[PDB]
DNA sequence: ACGACACGCGAAGCG
DNA sequence: ACGACACGCGAAGCG
């Protein structure tokens, strides 16, 4: 049997979000961050036609805490920092 | 409160295939489809190193019934065509 | 490829 | 930036 293809619509789906060392420190490079990525919600899927993309609506902020090792004369010094992640929370399709 | 991150595992998940018309007909240009994307399951997520990628173990053919329309001197034939989804049902981190 | 259907919505049918 | 911890696993603790 082959089912009836269903449209995906716009939509939150997750995604994988890479956490970004850039963001964490732009100034110095000697450091390592665990984890290397994270899920996050975005908007996807496909509008009725070209003239309209599926971009969000509403927009979640969401801090999470990342596990930092900041490397000195080869020994390690532990710190944490905070990566402000963004959910898409609502989607429509648009302009 | 800011929660500790927890990392995008190497696994399946759902998402946006976009249904190519080259697949359905390579040699004429003459038609549209219906719909233009459906949902897929695909490995996706983050390894422990970079000498790693995830990929998929184990594939699940299936084949999805699309609407099309042949556009013959300005009128529509309708037709269906079936396409061939693969979905990814297991991933590993490999290589 | 230039936004049928008594209409509007979706070789359709219902109201 | 050159694959600590009595070890192995994960300024860790348990067995
Ligand atoms: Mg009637
Ligand atoms: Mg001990
Ligand atoms: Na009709
Ligand atoms: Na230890």
């Amino acid at each position: 049997i082959a089912e009836p293809a269903m449209i995906a619509e716009c939509k939150t789906r997750t995604e994988v979000f890479e956490i970004s060392r850039r963001l964490i420190d732009r100034t110095n490079a000697n450091f390592l961050v665990w984890p290397p990525c994270v899920e996050v919600q975005r908007c996807s899927g496909c509008c009725n036609n070209r003239n309209v993309q599926c971009r969000p609506t509403q927009v979640q902020l969401r801090p999470v805490q990342v596990r930092k090792i900041e490397i000195v004369r080869k020994k390690p010094i532990f710190k944490k920092a905070t990566v402000t992640l963004e959910d898409h929370l609502a989607c429509k399709c648009e302009t």
